């Protein structure tokens, strides 16, 4: 089997993207944002503290035929921003693009922080990382992605992701269309339940490429890049007026700059971050201070290849018993 569905940009800055998944018999739509640096799927529903909802689409499991409790199980999360969810879990039928999972673990929140209620525009999160991180208790649960493995002719998905403009997720294939050139492929590590993996290095606008490697995971549910506070410093150095503002709490630049490519490498291949990329526009509405688009790790613990990086290139999840990443142009 196979699936493929379109993901779409919630706003103007490719703030996060969402993806329709049809939950339950007769199918209830909501949109996801399909996160490859976590591994619950959770969604807004008829349990949710209604104060917490605000726009959202609602699952509601007493209206779904395959729907079942699964009696004793709770779920809580906390991700990277701060923000966070819980509630109790069903099982249900859970179909992607037309790929099918009967039995999939639908975490329904009874609690959303702040953000999530101030984001209409998006019904919950499918988690993509491994399901080592899976926060169900007492019984841990798996990803959409580990339960319909067995069954997809290819033991992968592809993220496609487009810069304002939609992009595709796919089960099971790799669409040679979609990309140019060749599929560079390099190790990944699970110790830590990511798609972690380490680039060669990078290089900023026409510069010479710096060899250095750089631990990193793949995360499509992170909007920005964030990368070693070196390296993060060499690439604002090249935009006059750029600095790092901790009232804003990140590097900001002028809203008049033209801003430079940013390069990392991938094995000996290369992919290029437009500078378009980078920009993530007035701070606040009407400033002429520009928010960027690559920041510094420093005060996280890992460097997250985020949106920004992912979506100039068109990536492969290789599931196989040994994981992969692999990336191409496009
Ligand atoms: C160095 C690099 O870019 N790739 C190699 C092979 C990565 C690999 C492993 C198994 C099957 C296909 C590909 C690596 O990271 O070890
Ligand atoms: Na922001």
């Amino acid at each position: 089997s196979t699936g493929s569905a379109t993901t779409t940009p919630i706003d103007s800055l490719d703030d996060a993207y969402i993806t329709p998944v049809q939950i339950g018999t007769p199918a209830q739509t909501l949109n996801l944002d399909f996160d490859t640096g976590s591994s619950d799927l959770w969604v807004f529903s008829s349990e949710t503290t209604a104060s917490e909802v605000d726009g959202q689409t609602i699952y509601t499991p007493s209206k779904s035929t395959t729907a079942k409790l699964l009696s004793g199980a709770t779920w809580s999360i906390s991700y990277g921003d701060g923000s966070s969810s819980s509630g109790d879990v069903y099982t249900d039928t859970v179909s992607v693009g037309g790929l099918t999972v009967t039995g999939q673990a639908v975490e329904s929140a009874k609690k959303v922080s702040s953000s999530f209620t101030e984001d209409s525009t998006i019904d919950g999160l499918l988690g993509l990382a491994f399901s080592t991180l899976n926060t169900v208790s007492p019984t841990q649960q798996k990803t959409f992605f580990d339960n319909a493995k067995a069954s997809l002719d290819s033991p992968v998905f592809t993220a496609d992701l487009g810069y304002h403009a939609p992009g595709t997720y796919n089960f099971g294939f790799i669409d040679t269309t979609a990309y140019t050139g060749s599929i560079t492929y390099t190790a990944v590590s699970t110790k830590q339940g990511f798609w972690e993996w380490t680039s060669t290095g990078y290089a900023v606008g026409s510069g010479t490429f710096k060899s250095t490697s750089i631990d990193g995971i793949a995360d499509t549910g992170t909007t920005l890049l964030y990368l070693p506070a070196t390296v993060v410093s060499a690439y604002w150095a090249q935009v006059s007026g750029a600095k790092s503002s901790s009232s804003v709490g990140g590097y900001v630049f002028p809203c008049s700059a033209t801003l430079p490519s940013f390069t990392f490498g991938v094995g000996s291949a290369r992919i290029v971050i437009p500078g378009d990329y980078i920009d993530f526009g007035p701070i606040s509405t009407g400033s002429s201070s520009c928010f960027g688009g690559i920041q510094s790790s420093a005060g996280i613990g890992i460097n997250i290849f985020g949106d920004v990086a992912l979506k100039a290139a068109f990536v492969v999840f290789n599931g196989a018993t040994t994981p992969t990443l692999g990336f191409a142009s496009k």
